[PDB]
């Protein structure tokens, strides 16, 4: 093979993995061990659910980003009884002290800041590859990329066993799904029923984000949907905690960090006021920005003005921002049209799952340009016309991962304990047709519980109806609490 | 009260009830300002005006008699329909919008400073469609009206059969031993008024959570006796008047009822729902140490988030110096409570009924005793300690009471959907669309209350081009949101 | 106006003219809630009040005549003066308050609503101390008081001399006319009333900055007669009064005014100095998006510090929906720039005096017209456009002239200086220690005065060793900061 | 001389230096490029002064810290023709990067991110030590070691002068100080008329910070101070910019790169209400956490109370409060005591300009402790009485330049335009009697200035008074705008 190919490294015990650094490991504990104290709905798993091993004999393939929080995560399934094997879910969000630590403590680990696009395919790839004893049984997915593979190698499957042809990247102008296609060619030369077995073994995958859970809706539309599908994002507990707080959190560490650039007195714009947009909104006008959002949305866009927060068209501040971010899990928001009318020195980044956001391919290609890395995920692009430039951000990759370090523990603790309870709901009820082949969410009670499981870290006391107090706003005195469609 | 209990005409033969006519004048000076802030109902005049769509219908409502109401009951008649109303509060009426549109527009029922003989007595003159009969349609909010139907026909079943009347004996509630009278004495007159009144509802649109509940309650258990629509529960009603609202009319009347400066004051938010997220956010933006008490844990973790601390009553009753009531609950701060409150702490109540303070075991406590500072301002005080505690409109929904209720932009959101509730139950009364049960209206009709809102402000949304709209799943023109989204 | 010119007088002889005496009960039991929330002066009058410090003394105050002054008032007779008040503004008295104390207390001579002429008329009657002669010292807020004697003193020169008289023709300003028409009585019936009152004042204790502005004014060109005290500049007046006193106080004025909801709307704040620090804070923590002008790079720069966009009247005169004039300045929205700005966009000033908006302008407006909404709510329609503006109290300070003003607990704090400059004043009247130039307070009184209001609070200091005094370079027990310190 | 002697190092150029890695150049220059588009007052300095060479002949000495902020005021001092050499004024806050580019570039400086305490005094030796043509004729001084350093060596100067004996540190029981008096011995033996001569010919000092300028105080109470001095952080533009809005960015920074830990939903305690307690209370808040201030002045106390603070002696919240950040300026703020009433994982920092607001001492000394460090600057500390730990950033030192980057260009922009402005004063000024061995600060119309030239970066449009309005209010129509006593 290529001087330069990919291969799996092995412990001293013989499992596999490929990581930036294994010496990072000592550092990427200590990390973790100080996580675990911030993290107290992972540990209460842990010390509820341990004992009695829930997941023994599960293989578990995941694809949360390979943080010191996901590092928490997969230590909370190893020690319920799970084996693990790991990528994470873009090119510069892994943390390599937690993928080193992961990799030689507890779970095959493919994952490293800064992987080409070939590679980062590669992982998934690796992640999903448990070799002859089969697997995964359960999924953990974060944005769609490791579910897409394996529907996507099932079709291909079925195309080479009736017709024998391999997938062709030819096929395709998409220069990514070029390298997915290859991928799967090559896998069908080593196990051309890979994904067969998957699809037939597989219990069901938890997904984790917005633009995971929106590719959930489409398959499960079009009839294309292989397995049941929890979404965890939906959890009140994820996507008003993670989403919101989470952003309001990292969006303005990813800034500092990136560019170390004054917020305060700054004009930001916000494309997008969802649940990310209204949180990254938040840190930009607590920063002291003065935050201009956009919305397709006339119900989002009345919230942010009520916010005190002006609503304009991209085309109507392109010009005077100093900073733009993109929330919104569309494409096509930030083009190059707009980038040759931004201020020398504008900041350009992307938080949402994918970074068609913005219109890389269209800078990269535009005459003349000249890219100027500054530091590793902080390039600045001159554009000729001008002898100006633009600041981009982990080349229009989720910027607050990228440039940063994602958001911190505590947060992250109430969307992966709705992981670990995802998880534990597909593979106990894997025997009746609790879960068909849909997308569900978790029921409101485990909700609950997931929030109650935070409260006492920060001191936060409860009050407990009584019995005539709960029957006059018509709910339990242990819940829930809130009607179906309540929106909190 | 100075009040005769027996209608007033105006000069066409409508009748009314209301505190000073003279007050006419200047209710129509503040309407014509309130309908520029309105541009959600005002374009509901205009779409729907040439049509009548409320040709020949007959509308019984109880949205708190406000300039905002004023505004909505004129859209209803603007559109064709022919308008009774009352208060669903003893103390939310402004006069000078009773007096307007009494003078120029509808049948109204209400002053300010009513008893609450004479609240359920509004009640029912609201209800009161003469031997025709009506209300087609039913606007409410909290539910009295709804509930007063509910119980006549329960009471008239037990008396067709038996004779028997309702006893006020049966309850120990005073309010609810008015209603039980109220009953007994339409039965003595017409013992089928409530049959008949429910036979010709088509249905009720419903205001406020509290309302809602008891909606769904009814549901529950079989007796609603007409299709419902949970007006509050519009995206554009509940995290907008509920929240941003109260953001606005808390502050208003505490400032107004005590002129208490809030900078560098403890005040205690019992419950973080959409009331005390926006009660919370007031206080807090005002520069005082918000403290919230919550039972449902997700709202107690958002609270923390935004930097609040959650505790229990009990852990901070001597130290706060304001208390707000948001729960919809019941006997949130009772007369123990009080008791160890410090000199002059002020308590209030934002949610749809008093009951959420102990009124009842304050009144009664022996020795006490309450002075009157101004109206709805009273400073009770303790016979153990002889220090007072400061009581905002006996406990009754302060923003309205002390102050005017939310402003006008924000109930432009709340009454677009009533409107949009009523043209839906109305133009479908002859399809049998609706069943006897509790409806939200569809996510269009929500995002087209809110994008009826934006020109106003300056607002400049985006357009979907076809292909991005496609990459998210939506249509150009939406719905934008899954059916589920939070927002 | 009503209004018979001639002091009315209690059954002990006092003097006094107020708008209705029989709010004199009300006003008291204000005056107790609000002496809770004023633990300065209360402590003042419990540490003070043995010796009766202020025994023999006559004081003339022009403090706005609200419940807050009331409480000032009765510090100062609790320690042993004799007092004669009148408010500092035509709109800004509360009428409860001027009862309370004409009938308790001191003289008063203020209403709600006085015409200009009315409004020096009882300025001169707060000075009329009869025969015997007075005031000994003056409480003055914004110096028209102060004003009124250096005038009457430079006409008593000109008049002692040549027997000219001040020809009201000197001036095209309509107020000032006033001015110099009572000056001219007063020469007809006493032509040394000035003089003589000049040679008894002790001094003056000057509440804002527009009235410091003058003293130093006065100063400089040689003419101040007296010692003045500068209680604005105490920290614990500008940093708390101005900046979270207008802070609470402006959105009262909005919200009584006019209801209109400030979420969501463009609201202009011009200048950025303590008022407009508060104002422009209020604002955005309503959900207002707010556009400061400012002429100060560094107040500017702050103001974007805090995500404010600063741009310049004429940028935002159609768009915003809010104006309001923080500046102490004059002339900043003239006629033209309210002719440009939308229906029922709202024109309110918080400074000083009126001229900063341009009464004069908008009511000579050919053609113009003024509907009176209700008390100090004016839609003025113009011709033109057949749009209107809504102006609030008329261009008088709006949070006096719609609501209350600030809160008792602030003012609690710059009241206790008031008390402090008038004990100091008094105690050193033989003394020599003060000349005829402006003093501020020294900064360990300062501190005393934030002091006396931690407790209220729950505030917990913490106390230096000696050690860390010595390491920082102050007494464990203060000064704690250099004289230059700003906060 | 000894293995580990420090020894400077020569540029290509033969100009002295001592620098982490001189590689780190071109990074440098490329963060120094961005910073200057954020610095519009030492860029218009440069414009408006360069051609005119004010500081030709004119040597500085320099110790702000040593980052890309600073850098960019060196080469603002040498555009307008001086010549500098600097080091920085904290164990911790040097960029390494930045410290390379004007090694390079611009200047001599030793100066290096984690300097020992004897390395550190020695870089400032270094600094001030032109050897035989002389110098310095200014300086410009953050903390005022480099003043006590020169004020120390001319005391041992004139007892070596007179008596001839050398300093011993056993005189003092104080570590640093220690280190200091050996300095001094040791420098008698190359100059022993070093101080002496610079005392004849400095100008005067430049002073960036309130602890400066409390020693600068103390000197001129006690008549020792020997040259003018300007207080450049009682400007309006430096005090109410720098150490209030410059800590309400890099507080969080700090905490999040050196933790990364959620402050939301945490209860923090900030000693102190001054600036930068206001600041770092304001981002506190700002990020969802709980604001507990302590003060010994009721002034600050009442204004902490009107911001809806909660106003505690520390004793009050020691055992519940997560983070602390000490502010105050003074000694002795978090002892040993306090810290073994906290919490596990407490994280405890200094943001003022000296460490022992923080009881390092007194930690490292505890029996039984074990220092685990994290990754540098963060330490955890395991009481062992509990099994618990409190982390400490930076070994109590500034913990935003410490754990982070310190404040950002635009605001530092604005201290360091007053720094420039000072700077040509006191040159400018020498040869009358403008300034004594005192204390002064910048007139008004200047502190203006430094505002003005920063407002059309930020879009901000200023309003022009009329003649008549300006005569109304008692201003020029050209400032300064407000009274002499006015506090903004
Ligand atoms: N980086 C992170 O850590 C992180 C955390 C959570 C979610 N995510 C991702 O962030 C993205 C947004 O998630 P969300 O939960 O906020 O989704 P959301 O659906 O709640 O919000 C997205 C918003 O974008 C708006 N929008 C769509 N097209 C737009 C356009 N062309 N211009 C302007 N606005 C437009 C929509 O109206 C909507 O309100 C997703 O890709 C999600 O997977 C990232
Ligand atoms: N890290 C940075 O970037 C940075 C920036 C500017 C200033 N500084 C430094 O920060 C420190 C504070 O500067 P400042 O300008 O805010 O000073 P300041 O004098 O304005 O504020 C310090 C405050 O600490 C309070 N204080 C003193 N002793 C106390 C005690 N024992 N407990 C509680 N409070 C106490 C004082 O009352 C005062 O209000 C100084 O050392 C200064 O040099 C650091
Ligand atoms: N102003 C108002 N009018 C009617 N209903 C309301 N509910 C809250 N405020 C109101």
């Amino acid at each position: 093979g290529s001087h330069m190919a990919l291969l799996v490294e092995k412990t001293t015990s013989g499992r596999e993995y490929k990581v930036k650094d294994m010496s990072q490991a000592d550092f990427g504990r200590l990390e973790i061990e100080l996580a675990e104290v911030e993290m107290p709905g992972l540990m209460a798993s842990r010390s509820e659910f341990g004992p009695s091993q829930p997941f023994k004999g599960a293989k578990i393939t995941g694809s949360l980003h390979m943080t010191i929080q996901t590092a928490v995560l997969i230590e909370t399934l190893t020690a319920l009884g799970a084996e693990v094997r790991w990528c994470s879910c873009n090119i510069f969000s892994t943390q390599d002290h937690a993928a080193a630590a992961i990799a030689r403590d507890s779970a095959a680990v493919f994952a490293w800041k800064g992987e080409t696009l070939q590679e980062y395919w590669w992982c998934t790839e690796r992640a999903l590859d448990w070799g002859p004893g089969g697997g995964p049984d359960l999924i953990v997915d974060d944005g769609g990329d490791t579910t897409l593979l394996i529907h996507e190698g099932v079709k291909a499957e079925e195309i080479y066993e009736k017709s024998g042809q391999f997938p062709d990247p030819d096929s395709t102008d998409n220069a990514e799904f070029k390298i997915v296609l290859s991928i799967i060619k090559e896998g069908l030369k080593t196990d051309p029923k890979r994904y067969h077995k998957m699809k037939d073994r597989v219990v069901g995958v938890s997904e984790e984000t917005t633009t995971g859970v929106k590719r959930l809706y489409q398959m499960q539309a079009n009839g294309t949907l292989l397995f049941p599908a929890i979404n965890v994002n939906d959890s009140v507990t994820k996507s008003k905690f993670d989403n919101l707080y989470g952003c309001r959190h990292s969006l303005p560490d990813g800034l500092m960090r990136a560019t170390d650039v004054m917020i305060a007195g700054k004009v930001a714009v916000v494309a997008g006021y969802g649940d990310v947009g209204k949180g990254c909104a938040a840190a930009l006008k607590q920063a002291g920005a003065r935050v201009i959002v956009t919305e397709i949305d006339p119900i989002c866009a009345l919230q942010a003005t009520m916010e005190g927060l002006q609503v304009l068209t991209l085309e109507d501040v392109v010009s005077e921002a100093d900073i733009f971010v993109t929330t919104t899990g569309n494409k096509d928001i930030i083009m190059l049209d707009h980038m040759k009318k931004m201020k020398n020195n504008a900041i350009v980044c992307n938080i949402g799952h994918f970074d068609n956001e913005i219109d890389m391919l269209g800078l990269e290609t535009h005459p003349g340009v000249k890219r100027i890395t500054i530091k590793p995920q902080t390039d600045r692009w001159v554009f000729p016309e001008t002898n100006t430039g633009i600041i981009i951000l982990a080349e229009g990759r989720l910027m607050n991962l990228g440039c940063a370090t994602g958001h911190p523990s505590f947060v992250m603790s109430c969307s992966f304990t709705n992981q670990v309870i995802a998880q534990l709901e597909l593979w106990n009820e894997k025997s009746s047709g609790k879960y068909e082949k849909k997308v569900y969410v978790l029921p409101k009670h485990l909700d609950e519980k997931v929030a109650a499981l935070h409260l006492e870290k920060l001191g936060a006391k409860l009050t407990k109806l009584s019995k005539d107090q709960a029957d006059y706003i018509s709910v339990p005195v242990e819940g829930p609490y809130k009607p179906f469609h309540y929106r909190y």
